[PDB]
């Protein structure tokens, strides 16, 4: 009969409550190396169950998005390492989240002006990045038209992930989640929409699947599966990704990742809903940390935790609003209103600044 | 080559660092409840590795100092359980420290005035514990003389602790800690000065030891030994209690322990200093965590991990001034000044008002 603030045992790592930080792309590092404000805007979350990191980029050709870092240079692993050090010294636990955009990219932010990478050349319909234009203004953009990776480049690929899971061990992070939810490389592997291979990597469930498992088993070697978690989409639908196998792909993953004994599946919710009895499969089929995330509040976590259906519970613009989030779940504390204006890029305004309870008695 | 902020796993539980705050007897409980005070106190300093509680009596015959918190009725439990959720909702761990102490003691403070218990019948000379005198006024006053336990009567102490245990682990602390370190019941059957009997409680090393490892054994069933620990003080000779074979018990417990598993041993030190050789062969017979304590600063505690001689440092009187401490030795800030005058009883006043580090960004 857990409650939020019950420790969980995620993997081999222990967890003081069960309110998780979402990963929150931010787009606050121009140089792509986190430095001192990272080390603030973490730090100021340390109380979270577990930080997921904002997704950052595993290689130059990872990126879809300006300003926003990567963990595949020496500058970058420091930079990394300062903030890991500080969520620590603030007593956190901190999972690098390991992105590459695939097809939701552009030529203009790709390095050389190098075609973005896909398992099928297919264009996102209808998807934006996010770029820096020639005369250094910056903003969306429509994605291009990708090349499909030749079926000899997927280990580079599978490499890259692998590289950046060292870089990450080295750097002192706590876990890695391999981003497959959205705007991401293995998630159009994944989905029939997007992946219209003939190779050993499309056609069936275990084909599209492939490629994904190659990537946790490469960061596994690094972390140990039971410091390793994945984050899922099934039955989404965006950045004109189409899937027409949501449910019977998510029941593969959950038996593949299960036999390997991965730390955590972790979804991002629908609201096209998940049809009654999804939750309770999940549960069975996969034995480790069921982490759920979309609209939660404290009493919906609650009831979460109450169904057995998840182990914790993940907040996104709650957390941005509310560096203390779990105290004020735990106090029934009104929260900070998100500002969406500032959700991406710039620098501390609407970062740094968003206030912690006071209590009468906490002095700086 | 860890470093402060190198996490580590101690017994079945992750710290984010390796800075402990010592346990700190505060005797700011009146009425033995732990209450929101607690709540904000232990709170506050919620950063650290592990928080090793207050010593808390296990009984009311436990008792030689007033004001201070116990672990044996259900509103105490319910009182700790708010004070532990609390340290969960800001991040950190929790061990609770149990607590009798023996012959320091006196019939003031023991319920319907019954004699200090003790391994022998003899009186810590020049010691004092702090009482309630009948006028309601309260101070610092001699221990009396207590009388010997029955060997039939052991048991019934270690089921106390067992029961202790029971409390603590249904209240969510994270794990316990056995006190054998000072003004202390089991530290008493430990020691040549103050165990004096002849049945199979006093003797021998390993007579002198069974009481304690029974403790052990009993708050193991409980937690599981990987998150138990126990604190001990060879070579201390405090409150009038004085030992002719230190290092031999030392190398004996460390075996025992050693081979049932236990999270750490925590050495609370000296400065009658410690042999040459002493700390690596303690490395060599106990294999779980070490932790010592004592005037420890940044640089001193960073050498005892390059030595491979303890794997973490606890602080006392830095963590009573500074909510932040594991902040502070990262950014090398200086730290709060304490006021020892404020150590012992009263309110909010030297407990929940020394300030946290201005980073320029936190706001309350
Ligand atoms: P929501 O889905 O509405 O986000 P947007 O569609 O505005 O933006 C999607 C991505 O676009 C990027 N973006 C969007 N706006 C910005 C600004 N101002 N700076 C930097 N980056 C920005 C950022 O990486 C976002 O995650
Ligand atoms: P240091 O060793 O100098 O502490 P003291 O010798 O003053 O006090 C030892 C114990 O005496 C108690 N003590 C000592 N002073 C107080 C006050 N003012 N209130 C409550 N309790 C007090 C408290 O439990 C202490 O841990
Ligand atoms: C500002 C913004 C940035 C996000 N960046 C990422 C990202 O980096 N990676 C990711 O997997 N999800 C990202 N998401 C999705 C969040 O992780 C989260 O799942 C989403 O906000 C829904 O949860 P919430 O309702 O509690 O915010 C982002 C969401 C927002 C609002
Ligand atoms: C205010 C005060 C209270 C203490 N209370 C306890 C106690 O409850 N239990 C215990 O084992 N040690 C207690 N100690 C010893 C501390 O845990 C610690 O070992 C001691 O202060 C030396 O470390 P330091 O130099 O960093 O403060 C206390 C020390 C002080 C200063």
């Amino acid at each position: 009969n857990p409650g939020l603030f019950t420790p969980l045992q995620l993997g081999s790592l222990s967890l003081p409550n069960r309110v998780i930080m979402a990963p929150l792309t931010r787009s606050r590092t121009p140089d792509s190396v986190p430095g001192r404000l990272q080390q603030i805007y973490y730090g100021q979350r340390a109380s979270a169950g577990l930080i997921i990191s904002e997704a950052t980029n595993i290689s130059p050709t990872a990126r879809g998005y300006v300003y926003t870092p990567g963990i595949w240079t020496d500058a970058q692993e420091a930079g990394w390492k300062g903030v890991v050090e500080a969520v620590h010294a603030k007593g956190g636990r901190i999972a690098l989240q390991l992105w590459h955009v695939g097809r939701v990219s552009h030529e203009l932010v790709q390095p050389d002006g190098q075609q973005p990478v896909a398992p099928s050349a297919l264009k996102a319909e209808g998807a934006e990045c996010f770029v820096e234009f020639e005369d250094g203004t910056a903003g969306l953009h429509p994605t291009s038209t990708p090349r499909a990776l030749e079926t000899d480049e997927i280990p580079g690929i599978v490499e890259d992930y692998r590289q950046a899971a060292q870089r990450a061990k080295r750097a002192g992070f706590d876990m890695v989640e391999v981003h497959a939810a959205a705007a991401c490389l293995p998630n159009q592997f994944l989905a029939t929409g997007t992946n219209r291979r003939t190779d050993q990597y499309g056609g069936s469930i275990e084909n599209r699947a492939r490629f994904p498992l190659e990537v946790v088993d490469a960061v596994a070697e690094v972390f140990g599966p039971e410091r390793v978690g994945i984050r899922l989409t099934p039955f989404l639908e965006l950045f004109g990704l189409t899937d027409d196998e949501p449910e019977a792909m998510a029941f593969y993953l959950a038996g593949e990742l299960d036999r390997r004994g991965l730390a955590y599946l972790h979804f991002n919710e629908p609201d096209i809903t998940y049809p009654e009895g999804f939750r309770e499969q999940m549960r069975q089929r996969f034995k480790g940390g069921l982490i759920y995330c979309g609209n939660y509040d404290a009493g919906r976590a609650q009831a979460r935790l109450d169904d057995n259906t998840a182990d914790a519970v993940a907040f996104g613009r709650p957390f941005i609003a509310n560096p203390d989030l779990p105290e004020r779940f735990r106090l029934g504390a009104a929260l900070n209103e998100p500002d969406p204006s500032t959700f991406y890029g710039g620098a501390e305004v609407g970062y740094t600044d968003y206030p912690f309870l006071d209590n009468g008695h906490d002095r700086l």
